[PDB]
């Protein structure tokens, strides 16, 4: 690949009719097609001596008896700018001569526009390695051989900035590092593999319900590269025994290709690729990733943002994208502080069995600084089949029993799982999880709209405190019945909006909601107030109400104390049939519990039609304390005569006894 | 137009302070800023032949007599591989010279450095036909001009993947067929338009809302290719009688320009418009269509994804972009299973005048082969004027095909409409929907968020059991009152929560929810109970009732047996001021129903302002059958004796009458 | 600061052996890879003049004394169109030199062979200016160095479709137009600012609070672009006091760098970015901005969609990213009419701090014709803390002069801001707010899922009438009490839906919700009797009712009229304990208001587990007027007789005093 000529340096000047130096000759350099004696129309000239120093000198140059330029006798180099006219006087005022552009006489003049009409780019396949490509790259590279490559191959781009494109295969086991790559990058289409064939557990079914024993899943224990994932140090915890079950060599594995962008500020990955591939940014600010399209998890986590080093970090999204399978949580954030301006966050995500969380805005101290997310956005994102909460959204779950926290405010200031990370949710969606749902934990912010469904664990294990809850949905969770409820909750709430009673009724405690300490209004089912924990339940809004009771033979409407009794009613209020069913007419039964029984003390209007109030009386004498309520009779009976009489409270207050009936 | 100078490329190398040639002596180029004697700082040294031989020699270059570089007896050209530092030895052994950095470059060569630093991209104005730059491309291709077609352009890429970028017109009617295609191709911009000018109809007024007559859908007929499309099989079920009136050359239109792809791999278009034009991906899997620049349909459909022959679809996407009109459905998938990684559908769609649906897998078998599809998702659909079903996501018909369906859960496993889908429903959106605006039909679906508003059509036609559905907010469906169905399903599903009634629509007053059979619960709006026909309405999770009037005089709460009567109610709750308002006065009747009317038979308390409870009696002597309650006395009266008397059914169960008033 | 060297271009030829000058030579110039002597192998050669003239000259050259070429005696410049072979001979005809090829390549082949491969793209370093540089390009432009320009610069481009992927800064003081782009043209990578840094004010401290008095506001004046927002003339409004606080330089100046493009037709705008940008789309039909990378704004409109030039506009949309701080609204909408598509949207939009408004329409006439927009679409988008209202939709308009628009319909005729429109709005969010969380007009519209949550100011503020909404949210808002409300609508409409109170209603001061003319219904939460007040608020659609206490003695199912007391009861179903707490036994009062007092006048059943109704009595006559209802008795006690007696008014409808109870 030789480039540059062993050409004479030092050019020689030479008369224009005699073989012979132009001894003691002027030269005049000056602007493009400009004559260069009139001093107006020169340019600079320097000279660059041993150190690399510049120094400008006197216009005309001085031709000595051999025919080079000299300043005071001794030889020089004179360097100036691309373009400029040349000038050749002899000492004598003769012309010598006269070059009007020196840079038209370059042999190959179709090299100027051919420069200046297409445009730049460079192609892997006629270099050895990356290095040389990314050193020769101008505007962008082309990859169309499948590289080969290990873990510590560093390739430098220069601070020149490029739109690196993809069309081939990275193979090798290690990790790749992009380093110095300036503001404004493109890369698309990146492709990742690795050569070893690592060992990956099976925990689902051919009809993909979870299938739980440790078992089953080592029996389904399989070399591949994608159905499946390695198991973690989670999944010890999710299952139990399968530590021990496992064959050794499975446990712990590191087998990653990863691509790493080290400290580069706005660089944009396009459409990301490849299977059990990882793609983490370092310290990167303001840079994206933009519909990566299904790639195969590994060991990393496949979206990882990593903050930890430096400054914090902000502006690093995943806009849209899909992604398979991956031993941790697929979209992990770390540090990230997404300022006044709620930077930071996921947008349109789709992860699938992702090892911890389709997004993990990791929570207390990691490593030897904070990795709390504050400010982020999380909006129309998706988690489908994953082993833990696909919102992982809170930053203070068990850990940090310190009253204080490094880099960030101490528990003493603002408690624990009761802190501003002030992120904005909405639209987000879990369908099919092994373990918990949706797990977040804070104080001050404002979640809306969750939906999850279909969870094997519970589909809520909040715990948060001060937050507010709108049009929240989740229905159908805790199927399998690890928890006695559907949803956890720990501190206070205000749940405006949510729907329960599903397909498979819960049926572990008989307790479907258990916030008993937090405040939850909207509740929708016919959920028993025995399966109902709240710390409030007041719908305070309703209007003109109308009650419904279909499929039922008698309308029914119950008021409930629970400092009485839980399963039972203070009251209930039924109205029946009168006689067969379309009679046209329904006698209304108003009762009460006493003595633990409902429906023992019940008072009816219009009996089997009757046109009358039935008024029930004291079976013994009626005790001065039984009534208090002054200007009221309380009736009473005499087994003895066998006739009503009174007990009256006369508006005074003084009791009498009275006969209301007799014989 | 010159292009290459007359130049002598062979340097000539002379004195320093003579004019006379260096006679036969050394060279030595090195490291920059470095004495080259030494063998440690030199550089390599390549003689380039007259062909490019780049053979290398020993360091010290020999000087002829004429100044000119010498090896073997001929004149060399050498080339180094950077910057180096010279030193010329005169042939007595003194330095002529020394310089520290000295760098010209090869004027030659330069049709390998053009293949090495630019950008391949072949265009049509250089190739007649598209199969020659299809043969000539390697990177890129751009069609610059405007295309010709006949019906069957077979176009084959040979295997290399590409990027078609596109910047005219595909004009012409008939296929366009693309084959052999590398995983990871492009295409982007491509625009087609059909060559005649078909004959389309007019199925709207131009002030809102469709036409519902066949006078002035045929007055209202031009050639045009926009503001209309053409007729198909199934508009005469919607306007009867139009078959005996269109041109023929109407009837059965062939005028559609289409965009084919066969048998490959991961091939996306992006932002693809066209007038008549629909885009169909045959066998094709991990395709997607990224956005769209609004194509005009054709008589097939816009985006047509189509898998019956060989495996299932698998990764079939369309992401973003708007279509405008079509014959025959927007977006249709056939024969698609996502797997268990779920991957298919539509994320984020828009259509307006979709003939036959916004989205709709085809049901049932065609040709040979089922068109069932597993695992499609559907969210952030926008859909406007279907024609037809909003989104046809069911795939069954109802028209029973071949027992025990070829490829699917057979009818012994798994009856008519009775399939599972598996499928991933969430944020809907329809209005002006002359069609049914939803329609589905399987066995234990989950769908969540859809919304259908101002709709000429019917709301919904659910035909699935057992499933789970949420807020579908039904507002003014049925303009002018076509069926008698809005919302109506056929299984025992949990429709928990909802939302009726628009300004004014229910069918004409006359029983939207034709759901007796589904546990429905969480329904609110201004709909009648006499309208509801549920299995289940009870919303029994409820809390401390408020019941605020406004415009009432009175205040309401009521319990109704529908059975008796679906218009009147069986008993109530009533808060009625005494005399006039503003008194801080208002008394309780607690009421029921006797003989099909409401307020006949009640208790009150404080009837007007009478501080009492007023309870009625019966008129004539009361029998011991209305008085079914032990230790209790119903009152009557006697017109013979002009008083009152009680029946008095006591605790031991036996009935005695006493005088219970008499002056 | 120099890079090319000074050399001798004109070329000197010597002989082979010797240091001696081909004296009187020949030049023979011939086809590659021949022999040039022969008259059949040579190739046209032309003598190149200073002035770029061209003389096809015979071909055997002359080689004068000093080894220069002459013709006439004066030294030339001998060029070909191709690639030659040259031959050196002496005047003795010995042979000094050949060479076979002189590029080692043919240019004439080759121009047409890589004008065939390669991409077509010009670069901006290439030519001084952008005019020039675009008259030359012919598909793409590459923006390598930042480009100076000046306000009201025009570039044109002749029509043709370019991509121009925008590559480095591009700085400059105004407006820049762009004329004369084809379909299909692309901007990508752009990035706006200027010179001048402003004047800005800070009105917004750390505790995420807003700095409401004048001179706090400006306190924190800076002179910077971003963190911060240029005053503008409705910040006098907004800001009392601001009118004389700020010095004459902060106010009356308009710095904007904007790339404005005008009378354009599809044009897209990608991953546009800028310190205090600014991009006006004038005239432009089928345009779109596909995603954002925050740009900050300056003084004018930062997304300004105007159609002020020619006709209506047509589908110009805003797809995806997001954008930050602005001085005036960050999406104008100017003229654009959206046909039946209802064309024209923004989507997945996060603004942030915009002067104004995230979207706004505007009104009247501007410029040279009406200013109104008529059918448009705002799905998904939000807009987090601006200062104005979140999204005026206003397309009827709210003109505080004179109703009558011009060049339009009436509003007399069309009451209070009425024009049927139907824009379409779903999942729009606000937060933070001092203006208000949503402002649109229109009659027939649908407006769902909307989620206005903890801003500053009220939640909503609406002009609209028979219009419906639904799922609509607003939560916790209003704190400094903007309004006098939260929500607040100005007309008569449907609103199937409110989802109040987070923790605060105003201060917890009155009129939370403001209704005069306008039906809601099925709203839940902790507001109170108190807080509503609308025109209706009726929900007929449920089903049946359970009253549920949690830490109370008491179950309420409660029933007040508003007509009555706004705290009082009218009456209720109240339900307590008998004894202590946890006893088993309940008792129940239906009670009614007696003097502006709750629970004066009740029925007690199981009082103290007596097991029977209290009957209180009138203390004293009962009169004529206080029972009427026939076949009933009212008891009343006489103090005379100190007896309860009994008013008993015959089925027939006749008055009788009896004696209920004496001994």
């Amino acid at each position: 690949t030789a480039n540059v000529v062993v050409s004479n340096p030092r050019p020689i000047f030479t008369e224009s009719r005699s073989f012979k130096a132009v001894a003691n000759g002027k030269i005049y350099i000056g602007q493009i097609d400009t004559d260069p004696v009139n001093p107006a129309n020169q340019i600079p000239v320097y000279i660059e001596n041993e150190d690399g120093s510049h120094v400008q000198i006197t216009q005309p140059l001085i031709i000595n008896a051999a025919g080079k330029i000299v300043y005071n006798g001794q030889l020089v180099k004179i360097v100036t700018v691309q373009g400029h006219s040349m000038a050749i006087y002899d000492a004598n005022g003769s012309q010598v001569d006269y070059i009007a552009n020196v840079l038209k006489y370059d042999p190959d003049q179709y090299s100027i526009e051919a420069d200046k009409k297409f445009k730049y780019s460079v192609k892997l396949s006629d270099y050895p390695t990356l290095q040389d490509a990314a050193s020769a790259a101008v505007d962008g590279l082309l990859i169309d051989r499948d590289y080969n490559f290990y873990g510590g191959e560093t390739v430098d781009f220069g601070g020149k900035v490029l739109t690196i494109e993809c069309k081939a295969k990275f193979i090798g086991d290690g990790n790749l590092i992009f380093t110095k790559l300036g503001k404004g990058s493109r890369i698309a289409g990146v492709f990742m593999e690795s050569t070893t064939t690592p060992w990956v557990i099976k925990p689902w079914t051919d009809d993909n319900q979870w299938l739980t024993d440790a078992a089953a899943v080592v029996a389904t224990l399989k070399q591949s590269k994608t159905d499946g994932y390695q198991p973690t140090v989670s999944d010890y915890v999710k299952f139990p025994g399968i530590e021990t079950l496992l064959p050794p060599n499975a446990k712990g594995q590191n087998i990653t290709s990863t691509l790493e962008i080290r400290e580069c500020i706005g660089v944009e990955v396009h459409r990301a690729s490849g299977l059990m591939a990882g793609f983490l940014f370092r310290g990167c600010h303001f840079c994206k990733m933009v519909d990566a399209n299904n790639p195969s998890g590994g060991k990393d986590g496949i979206i990882t943002f990593e903050n930890l080093s430096g400054d914090w970090g902000k502006g690093n999204y995943v806009i849209g994208g899909r992604t398979s399978y991956g031993s941790v949580s697929s979209a992990q954030f770390l540090r990230n502080n997404g300022g006044f301006e709620r930077d930071g966050g996921v947008i349109g995500f789709t992860s699938y069995r992702a090892g911890e969380s389709g997004v993990k805005t990791w929570q207390g101290t990691v490593g030897s600084t904070t990795s709390r997310n504050y400010n982020l956005q999380f909006r129309d994102s998706v988690v489908i089949y994953p082993v833990w909460d696909g919102f992982d959204l809170g930053a203070d779950t068990d850990m940090n029993p310190e009253l204080d926290r490094p880099g960030d405010y101490p528990i003493t200031q603002y408690p624990l799982h009761q802190l501003p990370l002030n992120h904005l949710i909405d639209n987000l969606l879990v369908r099919g999880a092994l373990g918990v749902g949706f797990g977040m934990d804070g104080k001050g912010m404002y979640v809306s709209n969750i939906t999850v469904e279909d969870c094997a664990g519970s589909g809520a294990y909040l715990l948060t405190h001060e937050s507010v809850f709108t049009n929240i949905a989740i229905i159908d969770t805790n199927t399998k019945d690890f928890q006695a409820n559907q949803i956890y909750i720990s501190g206070a709430c205000r749940v405006n909006g949510l729907r329960l009673i599903g397909i498979r009724s819960t049926d572990g405690q008989g307790l479907t909601i258990d916030a008993p300490n937090s405040t939850v209004s909207g509740i929708t089912g016919m959920v028993d107030p025995s399966r109902i924990n709240v710390a409030n339940l007041a719908e305070e809004g309703l209007g003109n109400i109308r009650a419904n009771s279909f499929g039922y033979d008698s309308a029914a409407i119950k008021l409930r104390i629970h400092k009485l009794s839980k399963t039972l009613d203070s009251g209930a209020l039924y109205s029946h049939i009168n006689g067969g069913a379309g009679s046209g007419s329904a006698y209304t039964q108003l009762t009460a519990i006493s003595g633990s029984t409902p429906d023992a003390v019940s008072l009816k209007v219009n009996h089997k039609d009757c046109r009358g109030a039935e008024i029930p009386f004291v079976p013994d004498i009626a005790s001065d304390d039984f009534i208090k309520d002054s200007s009221c009779f309380l009736p009473y009976w005499e087994n003895n005569s066998t006739s009503l009489k009174a007990l009256v409270k006369k508006p005074n207050g003084e009791l009498v006894r009275l006969t209301l009936a007799t014989l």
